[PDB]
């Protein structure tokens, strides 16, 4: 089915070292990321976001009482070429929200969308990824 152009991410980080969680794609294994989702009809960012983050790390934010911090940035960028023809036709820009979550610590994650999982430093989860709006999230609400 098609992929909604309107999406969430998630930059997970651990508080006391401050490094960042990635993961590796599964339909692009070159492609290591935060946690992206697309908002679904009915449901609201924050909705989707603390639904991503439960899917993709099995970690509940509400059980557990951590704090999803919404950014307050939201963004537009062009659709990987390579990944497009899983939207609309016609569909080549994307919207996406962004979100920050604290965890107190590393710890270990079991992850259902990707193949593998790494704790970076801030800078080097930065430079990782291939996404633009993910590295400038890492930069802006990770690094300051
Ligand atoms: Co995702
Ligand atoms: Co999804
Ligand atoms: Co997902
Ligand atoms: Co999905």
């Amino acid at each position: 089915v098609y992929k909604r152009p309107v999406s969430i991410l998630v930059v997970i980080y651990a508080q006391d070292t401050k490094r960042v969680l990635m993961l590796q794609r599964r339909d692009d294994p070159d492609f290591w990321q935060s946690v992206t989702g697309s908002v679904e009809e009915g449901e609201t960012a924050p909705q989707a976001a603390m639904r991503e983050v439960k899917e993709e790390v099995t970690i509940d934010v509400v059980a557990e009482q951590l704090t999803l911090i919404d950014c307050q940035r939201t963004v537009e960028f062009e659709i990987f070429s390579h990944l497009r023809h899983r939207y609309a036709p016609g569909v080549t820009r994307n919207t996406e929200s962004w979100f920050c979550l604290a965890l107190p610590h590393e710890r270990q994650i079991v992850f259902t969308e990707h193949l593998a999982y790494k704790w970076l430093d801030a800078p080097a989860a930065a430079a990782l990824t291939k996404s633009w709006s993910n590295r400038q999230a890492i930069e802006q609400f990770v690094i300051n």
